[PDB]
Formats: C-alpha cells, sequence, structure tokens
C-alpha cells in the first residue's frame, strides 16, 4: 500500500482542507496520514470526527516545541524527520507555509507537493514574488495602485496584495520570499483550480522551467443551522441573496447599518449572516432600529455561523454577496450561484481580480478598498444581481462555469485526469 503524508500548516482551516485531499486520496487507495502540528476550533474534536468517519486516513500529532505558524514551524522540523525516519513515505504533500519541511524531504530523499488551496492565478503572484520583489525597492503599500505584471493573470494593484506581503520591513513578509522561492523546489503542484475556470493562468504556470501541475478541484468541504435551511425552503425559488463574509467579522456596527440600510432599501429576500463587530452578536444593539421587525419575513439575519454549503446549493439562492474566500468561490460556482464581490481579509482582494477581470463570475461591491460600502452601494448591487439584465448574464456566466466544473470532476474531465495522473506519479518512486 502506497503512503502518502500530508503536513498542513497549523490552523483549522488548513486541517480541514488538507484532510479534503487526504479522503480524495485514500479514495484512489493510499494509505495517508495527516501531520498535525497544533496551535497555541478543537483538534481533538477533529481527529475524533475524522477517525470515526474516515478510519483509513490517520493522523500523527507531532510533539508541540500569520506569525507564531511560521516559527511553530520551522521548529517543528526535527519531530517531523523523526516521524519520516521511521517509515519513509512515497510521498510528502505540503502547504505553501511548510517550506522549512522541504529541507527534511531533502535529506531523506522524498519527493514533496505543495496543496495549493487558492487558485492557479493567485499561484502565479505568489511564485513570481521573489523575482518581482528585487526588481524594485518599494514596498507593495507604497506602490498603492500600480500594476504589479504577473505571468498569466490581469495586472495587479499593488495593495491587492496579501496584508502580510505589503510591508517589506516585517518578519513575515521575509518568510513569504522565503515560502515563495521554495515553490520552485517542489516536485508536483496539486491547486484546488480546475483548468477550465483559470485557463490562461494554469497555462502560464505550465511552463517547463517550473515544477508540473494537477488541477484537481473542485474540492469542496461537503438548530440554528437548520432554522435556516427551513427558512430557505419557505422562499420562491432564486429570489434570495445570501450575505456570507467567511471566517472572520471584519465590519463594524456602522458597516452593518449600511448593510441593513441597503438591504432593506433593495426590497429583495436576504440571508445575511453577521458576526460580532471587532474590538456572540447582539443584533439589536448592532443593527438598525426597527430592522428585525421591519424585515422578518422578507430576510433572516443568521448569528456568527450559516451551513454555507448547504445554503448555496438551495434552489432558493439566486445571488451571492461573497469575500472572495476561495471555499466560498468555488462552492459558489459548483452551485451556478452568481457573486458579488467584497473581498476582506487574507488573498480574498487578489481573488476578486481575478473573480472580476480574468474570470468574470463577479461584480465587485465599490469600497471595499475604501473605510465603508454605502447603504447605496449595498442596495444598487443587490437590485443588479436579482433584478438587472446584466445579472441574468451574469448567472448565465456562472451557469457555464458551474458545468465547466462538473464536467472537469466527472469521469475523463480535465481534474480528474489530473488528480490519476498525480496519484500514479506518487506511487513511482
Ligand atoms: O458562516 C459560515 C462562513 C463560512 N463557511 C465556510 O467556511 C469556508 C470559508 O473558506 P474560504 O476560503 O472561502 O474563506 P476564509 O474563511 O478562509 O477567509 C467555506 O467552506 C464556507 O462555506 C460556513 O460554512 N459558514
Ligand atoms: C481556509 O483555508 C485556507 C487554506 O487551506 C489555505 C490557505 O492558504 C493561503 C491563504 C493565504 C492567506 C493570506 C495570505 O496573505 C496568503 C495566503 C489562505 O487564506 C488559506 C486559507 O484561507
Amino acid at each position: 500500500p502506497t503512503t502518502v503524508v500530508l503536513y498542513p500548516s497549523p490552523g483549522m482551516g488548513h486541517l480541514v482542507s488538507m484532510f479534503e485531499l487526504a479522503k480524495l486520496l485514500d479514495r484512489h487507495g493510499l494509505s495517508v496520514t495527516v501531520i498535525i502540528v497544533e496551535p497555541h476550533g478543537s483538534t481533538a474534536a477533529f481527529i475524533a470526527r475524522s477517525s470515526a468517519s474516515n478510519p483509513s486516513v490517520s493522523f500523527r500529532v507531532l510533539p508541540r516545541p500569520e506569525a507564531h505558524a511560521f516559527d511553530l514551524l520551522r521548529l517543528s522540523n526535527p519531530e517531523l524527520r523523526r516521524f519520516l525516519l521511521e517509515s519513509p513515505p512515497s510521498a510528502l504533500v505540503l502547504d505553501y507555509f511548510c517550506g522549512n519541511a522541504l529541507d527534511v524531504s531533502a535529506e531523506l530523499r522524498i519527493p514533496a507537493y505543495y496543496f495549493f488551496t487558492s487558485g492557479a492565478g493567485v499561484l502565479s503572484a505568489f511564485l513570481h514574488f521573489p523575482d518581482l520583489h528585487s526588481r524594485t525597492a518599494a514596498s507593495f503599500r507604497e506602490m498603492g495602485s500600480s500594476p504589479l505584471h504577473f505571468p498569466g493573470i490581469p495586472p495587479l494593484p499593488a495593495d491587492h496584495m496579501p496584508v502580510p506581503m505589503l510591508d517589506r520591513d516585517d518578519p513575515v513578509y521575509e518568510s513569504f520570499l522565503y515560502f515563495s522561492k521554495r515553490l520552485k523546489e517542489a516536485e508536483g503542484y496539486i491547486i484546488n483550480t480546475f483548468e477550465d475556470l483559470e485557463p490562461r493562468a494554469v497555462a502560464a504556470i505550465s511552463d517547463a522551467a517550473l515544477p508540473p501541475n494537477y488541477c484537481i478541484g473542485p474540492l469542496i468541504q461537503s438548530r440554528g443551522g437548520s432554522e435556516c435551511l427551513a427558512w430557505l425552503d419557505a422562499q420562491p425559488k432564486r429570489s434570495v441573496v445570501f450575505l456570507c463574509f467567511g471566517s472572520i467579522g471584519l465590519f463594524s456596527s456602522e458597516q452593518l447599518k449600511e448593510m441593513a440600510v441597503g438591504l432593506e432599501r433593495s426590497g429583495q429576500r436576504f440571508l445575511w449572516v453577521v458576526r460580532s463587530p471587532p474590538s456572540e452578536p447582539d443584533l439589536e444593539r448592532i443593527l438598525p432600529e426597527g430592522f428585525l421587525e421591519r424585515t422578518e419575513g422578507r430576510g433572516l439575519v443568521v448569528k456568527s455561523w450559516a451551513p454555507q454549503a448547504a445554503v448555496l446549493e438551495h434552489g432558493s439562492v439566486g445571488g451571492f454577496v461573497t469575500h472572495c474566500g476561495w471555499n466560498s468561490t468555488l462552492e459558489a460556482i459548483a452551485s451556478g450561484v452568481p457573486m458579488v464581490a467584497w473581498p476582506m481579509y487574507a488573498e480574498q482582494w487578489m481573488n476578486k481580480v481575478f473573480l472580476v477581470e480574468e474570470m468574470k463570475l463577479a461584480v465587485p461591491m465599490e469600497g471595499y478598498d475604501k473605510d465603508m460600502v454605502t447603504a447605496e452601494e449595498v442596495e444598487r448591487k443587490v437590485r443588479w444581481l436579482m433584478e438587472s439584465e446584466g445579472g441574468v448574464e451574469l448567472r448565465a456566466r456562472t451557469e457555464r462555469a458551474k458545468e465547466r466544473a462538473a464536467a472537469s470532476l466527472a469521469e475523463g474531465g480535465k481534474s480528474k485526469v489530473a488528480l490519476l495522473e498525480v496519484v500514479e506519479r506518487m506511487k513511482r518512486g
């Protein structure tokens, strides 16, 4: 039995997305072990569920010895060599942030693949970052809107680079230059995208002076959770706008007011997921007075969390006001739900440019790059999604992407092929 070790970087979101790969590989008959490095939700709870529902995927918690996780990982290089010495695996699957482990798989002569959870557009940029880094002395926050030109992808305003990379004189930045440099050294690239979604992007990185790549997705990670599904069932087909903004709420209460006044003034049915403004949520302390009373029946506000994958599959959902996280983008495309981009943190501002300019499966929410998105602008874009001809045209474009996706995944498809290509490649020494 061929054995792989998948090394995600610390964090539940990284773990949950490696596990998806792990099930996939063990679904193609590999003995896979997720290696875990614990931070300082719940890791035990996840090992227990994964172990009870997918017993063939086993875990290996290492003796614990953006920023802290880079230190946690450099220092776990000893302990990771111990586990791989006691049984050499056929292949090692790494996160972008786990490049310190490339040192371990050097000596031990073990083929390393990166599992890249963002699309090939984000990879291109991350792969060509160090080159641009040396062609300029200016950091990206200084460069402002000045173009960064990366192979295969639209010019990207420099200030849409991920925050960690915006200031050169910041130890986090140096690590990203380290992890991006180390991407060249790999045997391969497993990307959670499909070629038809990002064709021009795949092509530029499918270069010879660059390790191969295997686009094997969408890999989607598939009580007040049941309630919003019930209320959804209560709505006419395709009539609800879903606003959901990832794992970290970054809306002030006054920004939440604009959203509510804008949603109220659009007339549209809305399913809106709201977290506590930064330093659980008090909706009537936070939202405009009378809002819940006025809009109940027409919309539902959900504290902190909703079953998003379920929600997006529902036939009552006709539009998605998203923060352009990659998993949420995949989940939206695979249900053919058209999108309004409101990127917020991490690499989402990137995703947004590609989502609006390259892929053309969303429209921006003007003001994401500003202090606040206005009630006016929220209302216009929700009107535009549910009512306008552009919206019907856009919902058409997504429908296509839904099918290019469904096709890429079913037998013979471009991603399915890539999957077996990388699995077979793993079985050979
Ligand atoms: O209320 C919520 C918010 C998010 N998600 C899920 O959390 C993941 C978010 O991952 P993504 O990469 O899109 O964004 P991030 O949270 O990393 O910014 C996706 O699977 C969403 O479907 C969810 O189920 N419920
Ligand atoms: C929820 O799951 C994942 C995941 O599995 C992997 C991920 O890898 C990278 C990013 C990212 C974020 C900020 C940045 O500056 C550079 C890269 C990321 O957000 C991310 C993620 O959200």
